[PDB]
């Protein structure tokens, strides 16, 4: 966009948990670059996220093979972030009739999206989510960071949808996650 940077021409929506954080197109960083970052944490300390458009090829099968049941298509860790890429968590889809908040190893995000405790029992986790997808190491924002990049046209904040998380591998999660938004957004996806 000639006028400024793409996103300064659209709304200003919260940072929060739940949000998804959608690289502007012309971020070139190879561990940044076009991703879709879900944010987990937000507060005075920091803001943790993790990207949703990066498939690795580690099996979920190799690293933590009791919990494939409840694993999404495609059953690969997704790689979340640029740190602590040893550190894996699961984000899920709670299914009919459950609420997070009355279950100790889900924790509420927003919506029907909830962080995993992988340390629970598979069997206990199986019927209370619909779907679900692990990734390997995070992003941070140190504070007053994240407002900074906002700032400068480096994110849109848009709502995350469940099938953002449990998004098939044939799927371009940034490129569908920027169709889905007002115009002129879809005129910079790709495919």
């Amino acid at each position: 966009m000639f006028a400024d940077r793409l996103f300064n021409a659209m709304e200003r929506n919260e940072p929060a948990p739940g949000m998804v954080l959608v690289a502007a197109p012309s971020m070139e960083s190879e561990d940044f670059a076009r991703s879709v970052i879900l944010i987990i944490e937000h507060s005075e300390y920091a803001t943790f996220g993790v990207n949703l458009a990066s498939r690795s090829d580690v099996a979920v099968f190799n690293v933590i093979p009791e919990w494939v049941p409840c694993v999404t298509k495609p059953q690969a860790l997704y790689i979340g972030g640029p740190l602590n890429q040893q550190s894996v968590v699961g984000v899920g889809v709670t299914a009919q009739g459950v609420d997070a908040a009355r279950v100790d190893n889900l924790t509420r995000l927003a919506n029907r999206l909830v962080m995993v405790n992988l340390g629970a029992d598979p069997e206990e986790i199986k019927p209370l989510v619909s779907g679900m997808r692990l990734f390997a190491g995070h992003a941070e924002w140190a504070p007053g960071q994240l407002a900074q990049e906002i700032e400068n046209g480096d994110w849109f904040v848009a709502p995350a949808l469940p099938s953002d998380v449990t998004a098939p591998g044939s799927v371009d999660v940034w490129g569908d996650v920027m169709r889905r938004q007002p115009m002129p957004l879809p005129l910079y996806s790709t495919f």
